[PDB]
């Protein structure tokens, strides 16, 4: 008997998650999927749509409580968004007036998002740990930072951080070369939204050169960049390496949050009567990453998945306990890190810097300290100068006063 | 186009290796297998037997030189025995006179086997390196020790040490639980002939406790580890550990019986005679290392990804041991590459043995590189099963006299 | 105001310690030295002798309790022997019948000595921690193993393990070259009673070769021959003999009186002399480990001032030997200044030395774990891991014997 | 015993020689030999030197670098590759891209390094194949040059010095009325990128009191910053932590190099006739004291640039760091300090990665890899400005560096 808990069932991505679950239900047994959400009305619409898609292939349940969802669960998926789109709007917009990048996961936006998430994830990991001891698969942002927090501070081992960029990238290369997903093997490492690809293999063949060539054929890295750095770079690195250009673009356009308010409102209307997943829905591929991971956690085949976990030797010149986004051998409930060699100095300058920042943030959270928050904020590469840091922090703390208090 | 070189064609294990290569030739392209040996008359009988088994499914060739074999080979299998069974006989026989364990791969006998191998493998790695840059798959003993030497001193990356105990153990477990070889997954670490298993998984299920229980029911019994030992140590232990943990008992056994090398001599000589006329592999042969080699080569060729226990650099597989120790450990093998997998921490009890003989392995290598009799004494004294200071000068002199043709130290 | 507690004040070595304390009392201020011992009658004799030597240069006190000795102390010196000479006699003699080395600190003898010391040191460190938080300076054996235990399990930072073989060696070298103690600088590392010297400097000059050459014209059958030093190229702690000359040491130990029994005779003779002596008796001066005293006093001295001096002590590696984990408690040279111990960089350790250090360190930690869990099964595992431990066929009976002999001090289940 | 001085014409040379005179009582110095590419400049300086020295040791000029370092036991690097005109370009060109322009920090330090590598490579090589002297380095950027020599040229006896550690200790000793050697620091970081966590004076932890006194204008760190961060920070961090404020300051004034040029020209003219030293000034006391303590068997603490080797436990052994070392008889021993703070580690890791990318770009003479190095510096260009910035730098340093 096998049950999957979904926390944040009201999410507009839920339907693609269920499609993934339906696709794997032929290979592994799923008796029930149970949904929990703080917003009951929004989840009911979604879950009614889900019921119509499942057609009784497994049971679809709603729990009124988080504990009721997770108590008999073998897997718990975190899909919730602390503070909601209103929080994300604050995250993106507040840093702008200081001349800083405002973005959901990167920089000061990621910092306030993290402060909102930590108390909720703390409460949730404790409950899971006192009951089912499930494996937790996390999408909640910021995903890598939360993983660092849970793995090295709460010390819950079966917490796996996921993101959609690895799977989107493998998908790209597969269609480029007309091969299957698992035919693609990468040298890949970094932090969630801060990742680097060094080698690309397809069916065993080294096609790195061909990937670089194809990337060529003005918000995008120019050609000379790839020739210089020789890494395929996470698109999110644009906020670092093209800061002035990104700032100008964010600050002269509607906040991204506000725009997804409109998209979400539209999808919910469609969900009332929809018989199949609406095109306007189709980070959509997060879903396939979750379901394939659960699938390969369930069997004894042994498969490669890029996930957020402790380095443990994946990258030889980084400390073992850094949570990284890296390729692992996944089999029967365990995740094994795979040897990759040395990481490039360019990549490591980013990885170290934000690893230090994100640990300063965690410490500041754990001690509920304004002083240490300032120290965390000054350390982020896209953080404030000294002259703006106090005002910025106060603004962040006031906006997040329902979620966290620092003294 | 794809060629495999076999170095030591005359081995009496050769037919098994070729059976293996025949089995994989359906999943993987093999155009030719070429054989080399220093003993042309021995090899000729073996290869003749081989030709009757192969039946032109691939091309079978003999080369007159090492270089002729390895040029244009993608894989090179070392299965030669430096100094022959007479060397083995000196390895086993000489320590005995000093009250020391005499054994092919363990202790002083392994020391002398190492010194015999190093000059040949140093020549062979050199030629491979300057021609084909083939992956070498090593069985030549002592295999883990030779691997340490090639990886960290000659610095040739594509050198993979193999051994027979991992495969035999997995095979045992699979039949215990009625499962396939690959259904079995181990937490396994240590040195060649000095390994430990901490966890056994069959089809995902942790069956470690059941493996311990069934070892209790296994059945000369007072020459194995008693029940309480498994209860105390909580490791499944390589049977070679008996030479360390039960030294007095094992010494008594070895020194009141025919030297093993002498039984082997007789076995090999009866096989050899059967090879002159056999149309199928005989039973006196059956032994299963030559399915570890074929499977490795196969999984090195495809893009499937498969687990193999092999001798290679730790690289984080055991987190509380240095990256550069060559260990016998599970690896993910795929498309020419061998990746170490996380296993967490090693047990303090296993680590005590691993560190000590690793240090002895490096001292022996260093004594060989400087060709130093002084440094050889130092290496000998460092082995847990080595001589006391009062016996060391004489033991070394006797070993160096016996290995005159193979080793020269100043 | 500055107080030193001496735990095990009844020890026959106390008079040499006090003499060291007297030598330093000119450089650093000592107001009082307070003594504690479980044996009150034996301590009274020794302390009456001490009072006569001190001549009111500082106060000499006795505390009837451990807590009363350490409560206001800045330094606490551990000088006690858990289980006494009777315990030591069991440690030396029990292993003999199994064909094993029986010795005060090395092998099976050190294992049972550790098992007796751990509960007492737990109790004592806890009391020091809850009161004065003094720096503890340790001679109680096995000193290196107890340091490993306190530093990495009890996690009490100001616990410094000492031994007398470093200072005895430095003294030899000074005399050999006519130089002062501090003019000697060593590359030195290992475990207590398990140490190795790679380089010797005198007044900045590398004199290693001269030391090796001199070691030979030191005329016998019981010590390393000349080819050994030429092969190994390390000056080795003399305790290494039990490892590298096992067969010869076993026969020596088994064919003479147990060492503890003959020390009972030496001690009983010293105590009679202590009743009336006005000066340190010679019989004490040339024996056992008499210069431990000078090690303790110079350490305390240099912990008190801000000069900065080198002392070989037992502490965490922390980069002294780049070849070993940082947390290994090692016996190594440290820059000692104002209450702190700073490890000094030394480069790589030799493979030969490392094989010993690794092996014994793993044994040490297995023993600690077995103690902490009060586990008979884990104690077996520890015993089988020692390079001088029993074979499988002997291990159970040998553990049983040890546990019965130490039943007043520890219980394992 | 002879000392070689590479850069004899430096306007700092009189101070170095004063220091060498102060130690010549505790240690034997037979001769100090000077070399410079600018013979006319050096001649005036060395003549002034000869009047100060008064034959207490022999003072010599050599016409070649080789002539100076042959049979020297110590060799002091105090030359400035490309001169004050180099520094002017280092300071001025970044400005045009909205970047901090400064002698040793950021893009200005990048071009200074590229200018120094060819010369030090040649010099280290000559020393190694002749006398095998200890080289004491002041040539900037000193920490970066030391990373280069220790880890790429792999010449062990090369010790990087800098001015800030001694200046700090001097402030502290005066604050508490103690000697220089009474002060002990938990000190770590890179050159011009350093942090103090603990201050001890005569064994007393006076860190708290150093914080309080620092509190007792708008161009330095405010009080809350020390309360937050709890590190005493090198003043150069302002270019990182207060970039906007520093950029506005540097970009609205004459370049620092111009001030220095006027100061040096005034001093040089004074040297023609001076009988005593007139009114980084005292790094030429860290050099003499280092050489002194390398010579005796006392053992003394000096903060210097060298391999970490476990001095900071959570940093790799091979990072060259500016850290306290036990100095005795030709050797430099690192001392245990425990762990480094995450905040200071973020800076150290980043600039260290940038340092190695820069050296790697130099060794392969690669324009491509230089762009990579430039992009990696926390104070480097955005992608949109990188190609032009690099071209401008390469154009300016035509005579010293050539990249393909
Ligand atoms: N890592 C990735 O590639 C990736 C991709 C997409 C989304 N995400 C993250 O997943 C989350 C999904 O958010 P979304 O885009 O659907 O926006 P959203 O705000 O609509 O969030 C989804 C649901 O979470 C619920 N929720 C909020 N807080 C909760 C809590 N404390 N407990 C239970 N439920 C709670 C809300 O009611 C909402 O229905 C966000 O954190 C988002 O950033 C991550
Ligand atoms: N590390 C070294 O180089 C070194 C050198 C000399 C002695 N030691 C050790 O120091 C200790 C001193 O022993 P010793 O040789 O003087 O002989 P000893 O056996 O006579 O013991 C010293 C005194 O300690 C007292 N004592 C025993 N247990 C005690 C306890 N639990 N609390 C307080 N006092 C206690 C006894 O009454 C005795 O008078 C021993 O452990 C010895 O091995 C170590
Ligand atoms: O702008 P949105 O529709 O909210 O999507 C934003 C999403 O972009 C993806 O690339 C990231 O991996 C997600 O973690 C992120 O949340
Ligand atoms: O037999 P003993 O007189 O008691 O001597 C035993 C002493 O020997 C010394 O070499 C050791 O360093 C001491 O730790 C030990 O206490
Ligand atoms: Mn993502
Ligand atoms: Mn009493
Ligand atoms: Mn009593
Ligand atoms: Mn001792």
């Amino acid at each position: 008997h096998m049950r999957i808990a979904v926390i944040g069932g009201g999410s507009s991505y839920t339907p693609e998650l269920v499609k993934g679950l339906l696709d794997i239900s032929e290979d592994v047994r799923i008796d029930e999927v149970i949904f929990y959400d703080i917003d009951e009305e929004k989840q009911k619409i979604v879950v009614d749509f889900v019921k119509r898609l499942v057609k009784d292939r497994f049971k679809v349940l709603i729990s009124d409580t988080f504990e009721g969802a997770v108590v008999d669960a073998k897997y718990v998926i975190f899909q919730f968004r602390p503070g909601g789109l209103k929080g994300r709007e604050n995250d993106e917009g507040i840093p702008l007036k200081y001349g800083l990048i405002g973005q959901e996961t990167t920089g000061v936006g990621g910092f306030s998002a993290a402060l909102r998430a930590f108390p909720i994830v703390e409460e949730y990991v404790d409950t899971v740990r006192k009951t089912s001891n499930a494996t937790i698969v996390n999408f909640t942002n910021p995903s890598g930072h939360i993983t660092e927090f849970v793995r090295n501070y709460l010390e819950y081992e079966k917490f796996i951080g996921l993101c959609n960029v690895p799977i989107n990238f493998i998908r790209e290369i597969a269609e480029m070369f007309s091969a299957r997903l698992e035919d693609v093997f990468l040298k890949y490492y970094g932090l969630n939204h801060l990742s680097f690809i060094e080698k690309v293999f397809v069916k065993g063949e080294d096609v790195t050169e061909k990937v670089f060539e194809n990337l060529k054929l003005d918000e995008d890295f120019p050609t000379w960049f790839y020739d210089s750095v020789r890494l395929i770079v996470n698109p999110y690195l644009r906020y670092y390496l093209m800061e002035k250009k990104m700032f100008k673009k964010i600050s002269t356009h509607e906040l991204r949050a506000r725009e997804v308010m409109k998209i979400e409102k539209e999808l919910f209307e469609k969900y009332r009567t929809a018989v199949e997943i609406p095109e306007e829905l189709t980070g959509s591929m997060y879903s396939t990453a979750a379901a394939h991971l659960i699938r390969d956690l369930e069997t004894d085949e042994g498969k490669i998945h890029i996930v957020n976990t402790r380095n443990n030797g994946s990258i030889e010149n980084l400390p073992d306990d850094y949570v990284l986004e890296i390729p692992c051998y996944v089999r029967s409930g365990r995740v094994h890190t795979l040897s990759q060699g040395k990481g490039d100095h360019f990549a490591l300058s980013f990885i170290h810097a934000v690893k230090m920042y994100e640990r300063l943030t965690i410490e500041a959270y754990l001690k509920r300290s304004k002083k240490l928050a300032l120290k965390a904020l000054l350390s982020h590469p896209l953080g404030p100068d000294v002259e703006d840091a106090k005002d910025l922090l106060e603004e962040i703390l006031e906006a997040n006063r329902e979620y966290v208090k620092l003294g």
